[PDB]
DNA sequence: CCGACAGCGCATCAGC
DNA sequence: GCTGATGCGC
DNA sequence: GTCGG
């Protein structure tokens, strides 16, 4: 990409803040500046040029100047020399291994991919699966494969009940050419806001996708969220597709637009939009938008008939999913 | 000069 | 086993 | 680490 060196540097700094420092706001800060720079259709030539962009303040500006001048950041080279941090940075790339498990592993002398394989009895189920598919889960999903997965999922939910609705969200719905996982929003006029004629709806759908061997593994399961692993069928004589992460969310119908807003993101967009909602006197979660009182108590859920209605309350112009790629 | 920084679902662990 | 906190991931 | 107040 055009400013790929700068956004790589910021992402590496961000990974350090998340994985090692656990400095969440510094993580998001590096991450926000990385987002707006990758989006800027111009070759950044100095830190001052970048300091014109939102999210880029003094210290990211200075780090841009250092990186432009040298190809490097001393901070990053020092982190890369730190064995504990670097081991932690690697181990947190396994799905299910965060900073706590990472440094637990490192103190146990477990710090490599093959260390993990030798001590698999030390991993919980999520971590075992993350290790099993580690190479797979480093691979992104071409949009063309996302279309095939979408075809399978949307038809299968119709097979369980023809009035299920399934919307593939996340980066795919913002039009990305590749995606990290598959995010499937699901609902049914049976299910309205927690007035349940009887649940088990998500399990029914998961059952069916397991039955056709699309879902191959389970990471988490509740009444509203399933996390697991799935795989496209291969044709005879031919290399398997990589296994893929999948998240399916079952949401009440009267909450569909909040659900699809949230599940479409991006995460930075969601954080920004939700912050502006607080500034305007509302709170937005995946289910509802509510008013806030002076003392902060949330009101009752507001009517929503579209994504645009949510933008209207907080006095934003509607943004197509493709322009929410923050 | 400093405090805010989104909001949630599910799994597991520590202590009882 | 439960509560409540922590961990990890959308 | 940035931003807004
Ligand atoms: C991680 C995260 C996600 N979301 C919402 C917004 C997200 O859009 C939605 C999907 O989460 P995802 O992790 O799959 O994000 P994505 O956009 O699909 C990624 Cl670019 P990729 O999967 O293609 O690699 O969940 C949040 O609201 N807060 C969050 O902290
Ligand atoms: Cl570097
Ligand atoms: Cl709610
Ligand atoms: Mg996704
Ligand atoms: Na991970
Ligand atoms: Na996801």
């Amino acid at each position: 990409t055009l400013n790929g060196g700068i956004t790589d540097m910021l992402t590496e700094l961000a990974n350090f803040e998340k994985n090692v420092s656990q400095a969440i706001h510094k993580y998001n800060a590096y991450r926000k500046a990385a987002s707006v720079i990758a989006k800027y259709p111009h070759k950044i030539k100095s830190g001052a040029e970048a300091k014109k962009l939102p999210g880029v303040g003094t210290k990211i500006l200075e780090k841009i100047d250092e990186f432009l001048a040298t190809g490097k950041l001393r901070k990053l080279e020092k982190i890369r020399q730190d064995d504990t941090s670097s081991s932690i940075n690697f181990l947190t790339r396994v799905s299910g291994i965060g900073p706590s498990a990472a440094r637990k592993f490192v103190d146990e002398g477990i710090k490599t991919l093959e260390d993990l394989r030798k001590n698999e009895d030390k991993l919980n189920h999520h971590q075992r699966i993350g290790l099993k598919y580690f190479g797979d889960f480093e691979k992104r999903i071409p949009r063309e494969e996302m279309l095939q997965m979408q075809d399978i999922v949307l038809n299968e939910v119709k097979k369980v009940d023809s009035e299920y609705i399934a919307t593939v969200c996340g980066s795919f719905r913002r039009g990305a050419e590749s995606s990290g996982d598959m995010d499937v929003l699901l609902t049914h006029p049976s299910f309205t806001s927690e007035s349940t004629k009887q649940p088990k709806l998500l399990h029914q759908v998961v059952e069916q996708l397991q039955k056709v061997h699309f879902i191959t593994d389970t990471l988490s399961k509740g009444e509203t969220k399933f996390m697991g692993v799935c795989q496209l069928p291969s044709k005879n004589d031919e290399k398997e597709y990589p296994h893929r992460r999948i998240d399916i969310r079952l949401i009440p119908k009267d909450q569909y637009y909040c659900g699809v807003l949230y599940f479409t993101g991006s995460d930075i967009f969601n954080k920004n939009m939700r912050a502006h909602a607080l500034e305007k006197g509302f709170t937005i979660n995946e289910y509802t938008i509510r008013p806030l009182g002076v003392t902060g108590v949330a009101g009752e859920p507001l009517p929503v008939d579209s994504e645009k209605d949510i933008f209207d309350y907080i006095q934003w112009k509607y943004r197509e999913p493709k322009d929410r790629s923050e």
